[PDB]
Order: C-alpha cells, then sequence, then structure tokens
C-alpha cells in the first residue's frame, strides 16, 4: 500500500518540496544525492520516503537498523556491497553503537574504510527525533527532513486511497471520522481503514458509513479523540498515581512497565500535540483537556 514516487505521496508538503528539489537536481546531473536525515514519530512515512528516494534515483536500497549493526564487521559487509549511487537506509540511526558508528562516519568522509574503498552512496537515516543523533553525525547530513503529523484532510485522502486499493467503497463522512481518530498518523489511518473494512465485510454492507466506523472503533476501543487503550493508561496513570504530575519520564515508564523510549518517542508525541499532555522541567503533566476527556473531576 506504499507509494512508489513523490508524486504518489500524500501530505508532508514541507518535506516533499525540499526533498524533490535535491532529488531532481541530483538526477539531472547524474550526481550522488547528498545524505538525508528523516526525523519524526513512527508511522509518518520515513521508511516509505527512503524507498522512494532509491526508486527515484533508480538505485538499490539497502535496509538495516542501528540495533542490528553491533560489530564493525556487520557495517563493513554492507558498505562494501553498496554500488555507486545506492541508498543505505539506516532506521533508528541514533541507536548505532560507537564501533559501527565510527566506521560509518569514516565511510561518509571520503568513501573508504580500514578494518577497503567504498562506492559513492547516499546515507538515508531515520530516527524518531533528529536531536537523538550525536553532534558529529548529524552535521554530516546535508538534507534534514522533519516530518510532522498529518492534517485530518491529508489523512482522509490517504484513507480514501487505501480503501480504493482494498476494493471497498467509503463515504466522505466515514473517511473523515477515521481520520479524526488516526492520531495524525498515516500508518494508523491505513490500519484503521483495514479494520473498518472487516466490519463492512461481517455486516455485509455495500460501503463504509459512519455507523460501520463507529462499530469498528468500539471493537478496537478507540475513542472520539483517536486515543487507544495505552494512550488512556498513560493519562490515567499520571492522573491517579501521580496526581496529574509532574512526573519524570523514567518514573512514569517504570510504573507503566514499558521502556522510556516507547513513551517519549512513540506515544507522547501525539498526546503533546493534541494537548492532553505537557512537559515541564520537573516532568510530564496532564492538561485540563485530559481530565475532561477522560471524565475525571477537574481538581
Ligand atoms: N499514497 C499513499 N498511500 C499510502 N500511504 C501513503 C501515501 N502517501 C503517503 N503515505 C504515507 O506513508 C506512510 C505509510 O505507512 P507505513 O506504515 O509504511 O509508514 P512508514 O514509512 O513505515 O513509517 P515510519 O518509517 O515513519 O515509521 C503513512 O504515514 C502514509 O500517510
Ligand atoms: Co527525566
Amino acid at each position: 500500500l506504499r507509494p512508489k514516487s513523490l508524486d504518489e505521496f500524500i501530505g508532508q508538503e514541507n518535506v516533499k518540496k525540499k526533498l524533490s528539489l535535491a532529488l531532481e537536481a541530483a538526477k539531472m546531473r547524474g550526481e550522488v544525492l547528498d545524505h538525508v536525515l528523516l526525523a519524526g514519530p513512527p508511522g509518518l512515512g520515513k521508511t516509505t520516503l527512503a524507498h522512494i528516494i532509491a526508486s527515484e534515483l533508480q538505485t538499490n536500497i539497502h535496509v538495516t537498523s542501528g540495533p542490528v549493526l553491533v560489530k564493525q564487521g556487520d557495517m563493513a559487509a554492507i558498505l562494501t556491497s553498496l554500488e555507486r549511487g545506492d541508498v543505505l537506509f539506516i532506521d533508528e540511526i541514533h541507536r548505532l553503537n560507537k564501533a559501527v558508528e565510527e566506521l560509518l562516519y569514516s565511510a561518509i568522509e571520503d568513501f573508504q574504510i580500514d578494518i577497503i574503498d567504498i562506492q559513492p552512496f547516499t546515507l538515508v537515516g531515520a530516527t524518531t527525533r533528529s536531536g537523538l543523533l550525536s553532534s558529529p553525525l548529524r552535521s554530516r547530513f546535508g538534507i534534514i527532513l522533519e516530518l510532522d503529523f498529518y492534517t485530518v484532510k491529508e489523512l482522509k485522502e490517504i484513507i480514501k486511497r487505501a480503501a480504493s486499493l482494498m476494493d471497498v467503497e467509503i463515504e466522505d463522512a466515514a473517511a473523515e471520522m477515521i481520520a479524526k481518530r488516526s492520531r495524525g498518523t498515516g500508518r494508523i489511518a491505513i490500519r484503521l481503514t483495514k479494520r473498518v473494512r472487516d466490519m463492512l465485510t461481517v455486516v455485509k454492507a455495500d460501503r463504509i458509513n459512519t455507523d460501520i466506523v463507529l462499530k469498528t472503533m468500539e471493537v478496537l476501543n478507540i475513542d472520539d479523540e483517536g486515543l487507544d487503550e495505552f494512550d488512556r493508561k498513560i493519562l490515567k496513570t499520571i492522573i491517579e498515581i501521580y496526581r496529574g504530575g509532574p512526573v519524570g519520564l523514567n518514573a512514569l515508564a517504570a510504573s507503566l512497565g514499558v521502556e522510556a523510549d516507547t513513551l517519549s518517542e512513540v506515544y507522547e508525541p501525539y498526546l503533546l500535540q493534541a494537548g492532553f499532555l505537557a512537559r515541564t522541567p520537573r516532568g510530564r503533566i496532564v492538561t485540563e483537556k485530559a481530565y475532561k476527556h477522560l471524565k475525571y473531576e477537574v481538581p
């Protein structure tokens, strides 16, 4: 269900125009595209854009991630398999250990490594937050693209596109409802569309309407604000256990039984954006909107 070209990519206007300028120019001159850093919460299309970059350049893409490359030998094998103009896609690039990291940095300064010459290539890194990378490495990317949450309108377009490919009809009103509950994320909108499609199948309807969407949301436990089970657990934990905050990230993560990253990089971004949560020097706090939405008496 992923697009194959920038022209097929819906949303992320700021990112597309910047990337398109560099991409088209590099192609016209037959030059190797400058290194690109994609940053933003999960499900926004960073991986999708990385593949588009290689396809537009008509080169090969090599997918990997920091957590995987633990020993220099692993990084070496990849770099040496790169053909001129190829794209080296490193997801979770900020998770590269000193060893492999130093090796990669070296290959991008003169395309050559020692425990071996490397073919000119384009490093495309992806991270949940650009600030997570070390000062040195980040200074190597000539193109930094910060993805933002999609607007309801863009999500609706994505939802309509997804439905079309799944051989299912959907009413604008229904598409709008799903978009409003997609937490600004394209991946979520598409997955909710697949689930709503299942409801259409079971109820034997001719097209997706608001009724069908509502029924699906009830089954998936997604509220009118698009919040899921865990989103509500985060807010309720702060409200009940920490009296609304402030509560530190490490303390909140331990109470929830999840890694700190899952909160700050995966769930918190939308909660902050939508005004359910706020960050202070002393820690996270819930807003009046969170109390109201979850029906907790405003203290
Ligand atoms: N025409 C399109 N069809 C499908 N998805 C599209 C389209 N145009 C843009 N997108 C975006 O591409 C993403 C596709 O979802 P997917 O789960 O593949 O994301 P991703 O690239 O893995 O995310 P990330 O790497 O940022 O975590 C969505 O964020 C979606 O909005
Ligand atoms: Co802290």
